[PDB]
Parts: structure tokens; C-alpha cells; sequence
């Protein structure tokens, strides 16, 4: 009767805003109630692929141990480094579009819609303008060997710690520098310990959402054309929502700190980080094997 939808954040969090915006287009267009879920209230992916809930929201990048080749967003420079090109990417992406679905139909799950939720940002007590900057630096990231591996390419000691942590470590010299969306960036306030933003344009934070697969095929052909539409409705909302928390953030954190620094790469400084990029292609296709050849012959594809 009533749909089950949980998802990986806090109230608020992007992925929360594109679930009650998918929300609010179903219940705002029928009878039915979609029930979210915000981070620790069940206790997920193995209860969607069990119909136990209806759908999820769980990034590709955490997805590692049911889809390897999910975590390939963690490639650097695996899709373009402009914000409407990679937007044009998410809409006419062959690999996207067309292949993802298929790897997550061989698990139960019907794919509704993967999207950016924001740019990489890396921050640090010194501004970084090439790969030879990140030598000796501590940086954290988000815990996985593919994010790990970028920065042992780039040249840096990468530095796991809980979230939490980073902060007082950034204080502290614990850590040197971190990776995250201007609006973690923001909200935690990380620029006032850790005063350098460089937009290295090298990754973007891809999440995804979608349905028990079984549920999705049992539904009306109307409510199998709801569930779209209202992940379109979200999609759109989100994408607006991001790129507007984006400039919100980064004009804040302008209003806040007066040491803060920002630096930009040309396209010839992004040149000298590209050429690091497939010492974590490999370490991705050591990791995922045939199907990760697979997708990733497509993602280049794609990119061209
Ligand atoms: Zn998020
Ligand atoms: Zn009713
Ligand atoms: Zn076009
Ligand atoms: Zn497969
Ligand atoms: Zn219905
Ligand atoms: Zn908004
Ligand atoms: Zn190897």
C-alpha cells in the first residue's frame, strides 16, 4: 500500500531533497505515500533487493561489495570538468543510461536515476596548482582504495579519519588536507582550518537511486510511468538545488573568512593531473576485472 524509501543522509542532505521531491511528485499526483528513510532509522541495499523496501538511494561508490564496477565514479577525470558538460553527461551517456541499468537489473533492482549531487573540492593549508603540491601531504577522503589511489598518484599520504575528526585533525596537523562538495566544505566549516580551495575539477560526487525490480515490473503501466516522472521531477529539482547551494556556499564562506583562497585550474594544469588518472583505471579494473573493462571502455567512449 504504502511505498518504502530509504536513503543514505540526514535530513536536508542533497540525497534527502531529491527523495522528497520524488516524494512530493507522487503523493502531489495519486493516492500513494512514499515513506523516506534518513540515515540509522532501519537499524539497506540487500532490503530493496529483497522487496522489504520499495526504493533506495545508495551512491555506486558504497556499492563496491554487491557491484564492484559501480565504484568507477571514483576515477578521476572519468567525466567532464565543467558543470554543464558533465550535466549533458549524466542526460546522453550511453554508459549511464544504458549500461549502469543493466548491472543493477542483475542484482533485482530497477535504476531510476543517477545524478551529481556536487563538485570536488580539495583544501589544504597550501594552494595546490599541480601534482607535485600534493607531495608530503597528508589528505583525507572519503574511505575507498580507488579515492585513495588518486592521491598516492597524485603524489600525496592518503589519511583515513571519521568524519567528525576532520576538523580538529585539519586543526591540529593531523591531516593537511581533505576532498569534499563546497557545501560540506561550508557547513562544516573546514575553511576555517583548512583556508585553500582548489577546484581540481578531477571528481564529482555521483549518487544514485532506485526500485526493487520485481516491484517496479508489478506496477500499472501508470504507476511505472509515475515512478519516472517523479524521478524526473526530482532530478531537475536537485540538479537546480545543487548548483545553487554551490554559489551559496562558496559567496558564505567569502563572508565569513578573509584568509581563505581560492584557486582554479587551467585546462593545462587539469592536463598535468589527467596524465596520473590510470594508475587508478588499473587499480579499478584490479578490482572489478572483465565487467569493470566493460564499463569503463564505455565510459571513454562517452567522454569522447
Ligand atoms: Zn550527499
Ligand atoms: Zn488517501
Ligand atoms: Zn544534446
Ligand atoms: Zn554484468
Ligand atoms: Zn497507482
Ligand atoms: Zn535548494
Ligand atoms: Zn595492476
Amino acid at each position: 500500500d504504502n511505498w518504502r524509501y530509504a536513503h543514505e543522509e540526514y535530513e536536508g542532505d542533497v540525497q534527502d531533497v531529491f527523495a522528497q521531491a520524488f516524494k512530493g511528485y507522487v503523493e502531489d499526483n495519486s493516492d500513494h505515500t512514499v515513506q523516506v528513510y534518513r540515515f540509522g532509522e532501519l537499524g539497506i541495499m540487500e532490503q530493496t533487493q529483497n522487496g522489504i523496501l520499495q526504493f533506495v538511494n545508495q551512491s555506486p561508490g558504497f556499492t563496491g561489495s554487491l557491484i564492484p564496477s559501480a565504484q568507477i565514479f571514483f576515477i578521476p577525470y572519468l567525466m567532464p570538468t565543467d558543470m554543464d558538460t558533465v550535466l549533458e553527461f549524466f542526460d546522453e551517456s550511453k554508459a549511464i543510461n544504458e549500461m549502469f541499468p543493466k548491472l543493477y537489473a542483475e542484482h533485482g533492482l530497477e535504476l531510476l536515476k543517477m545524478y551529481p549531487e556536487g563538485e570536488m573540492v580539495v583544501t589544504a593549508d597550501e594552494p595546490i596548482t599541480s601534482p607535485e603540491d600534493f607531495d608530503n601531504k597528508k589528505i583525507r577522503t572519503m574511505t575507498n582504495p580507488l579515492l585513495a589511489e588518486t592521491y598516492k598518484a597524485f603524489g600525496a599520504t592518503p589519511t583515513p579519519l571519521p568524519w567528525g575528526e576532520v576538523y580538529g585533525g585539519l586543526q591540529t596537523g593531523i591531516i593537511d588536507g581533505q576532498e569534499n562538495p563546497i557545501f560540506w566544505i561550508e557547513s562544516g566549516g573546514l575553511y576555517e582550518v583548512s583556508p585553500n580551495l582548489t577546484f581540481t575539477s578531477h571528481g564529482w560526487f555521483t549518487t544514485a537511486m532506485m526500485a526493487n525490480q520485481d516491484f517496479y515490473e508489478g506496477l500499472s503501466e501508470e504507476d511505472q510511468q509515475l515512478v519516472q516522472d517523479a524521478a524526473d521531477a526530482a532530478y531537475d529539482h536537485t540538479i537546480e538545488h545543487i548548483k545553487g547551494l554551490s554559489e551559496e556556499s562558496l559567496e558564505k564562506i567569502k563572508a565569513a573568512s578573509d584568509e581563505v583562497t581560492v584557486t582554479r585550474l587551467n585546462d593545462e594544469q587539469i592536463q598535468a593531473f589527467k596524465e596520473r588518472a590510470p594508475q587508478v583505471e588499473e587499480k579499478f579494473i584490479e578490482m572489478t576485472g572483465e565487467q569493470g573493462q566493460e564499463l569503463l571502455d564505455q565510459f571513454k567512449a562517452d567522454l569522447k
